[PDB]
């Protein structure tokens, strides 16, 4: 019922080889050692894993537990940012908890809503992976939203992304320092993201 999709999370952008034990045995262990469980022992309970669309769903053994690990959307995996979400049949009941309550330092969101400070990055190397894309982008400091968009087919990165800062005001420096840097054989683009969106 809808109890139990309110202990279900979408996991998107998982990299190529995890097992479910592999994944597993890292969301137990970070929300532990993050402090998000709110009982002894483990608090995911099971995965299923989608090898061909690389996602997963975790089931919790809690309503509350499945909110709290919200805050891990983001969170680097074998350098890929891991995309927390809701699932799309879940609806909150009353009295149910919906928002995470505590914030995980280190954690970058990979939601990036439209603003005026939401960067467009294009002609990043396919190969770098999300964790790498990040390392380049905070040579001006640190991010509050990110996400590198991948290729569903080719398991590897579309080569663009999109990003906004935590102190807004570095945004047009960022912008200066990276357009049309040489990275391998591309140059970059990066500007506003409302410039060319479609």
């Amino acid at each position: 019922q809808m109890t139990r999709q309110a202990r279900r999370l979408y996991v998107g952008n998982i990299p190529f080889g995890i097992t479910e034990e592999a994944m597993m045995d890292f969301f137990n262990a970070q929300m532990r050692l993050g402090g998000l469980t709110q009982a002894p022992g483990n608090p995911v309970l099971a995965v299923q894993i989608n090898q061909d669309k690389n996602f997963a769903f975790l089931e919790f053994r809690s309503v509350d537990e499945t909110t709290q690990a919200m805050a891990f959307d983001g969170i680097i995996f074998q350098g890929q940012s891991l995309k927390i979400r809701r699932p799309h049949d879940y609806q909150p009941l009353p009295g149910m908890s919906e928002n995470p309550s505590v914030y995980v330092p280190g954690v970058v969101s990979t939601v990036v809503p439209d603003s005026a400070h939401k960067l467009f990055i294009g002609g990043l190397p396919n190969y770098l992976n999300d964790d790498q894309v990040k390392e380049l982008l905070t040579s001006f400091g640190p991010l509050k939203a990110f996400n590198l968009v991948k290729d569903s087919a080719t398991g590897l990165s579309k080569g663009y992304a999109f990003c906004e800062y935590v102190d807004i005001n570095v945004t047009d420096q960022a912008i200066a320092g990276l357009n049309g840097m040489q990275l391998g054989d591309k140059k970059l683009l990066v500007q506003r993201a409302s410039v060319g969106a479609k």
